[PDB]
């Protein structure tokens, strides 16, 4: 499944690219993951955009 | 690690109980697990707390 490690720098592209997938924590420092199965197509996109390198499929 | 499925009833027992792991997504209808890795002892208490066995360990 999609996780998000500690490089996470709170860019937050992930958020905009694929809301049904990445939302923000309540501190606001780190994404979380709603879906870790999600096949969307806005997952690859997130990965691809995640200036940290933050998203992996575990 | 820490899943919720679909059984989420929104109970957001969880939530109270152990909120450095659980958070409700924006919709407000499914817990998002935070740290999905989390040794916390709370784990343990929103498990056995949640009404639908919504949280697992996958
Ligand atoms: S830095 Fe974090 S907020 Fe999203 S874009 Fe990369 S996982
Ligand atoms: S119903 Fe859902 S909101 Fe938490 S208490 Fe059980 S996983």
């Amino acid at each position: 499944p999609i996780e998000v490690n500690d490089d996470c720098m709170a860019c937050e592209a992930c958020v905009e690219i694929c809301p049904d997938v990445f939302e923000m924590n309540e501190e606001g420092d780190k994404a979380v993951v709603i879906n870790p199965d999600s096949d969307l197509d806005c997952v690859e996109e997130a990965i691809d955009s995640c200036p940290a390198e933050a998203i992996v499929r575990s």
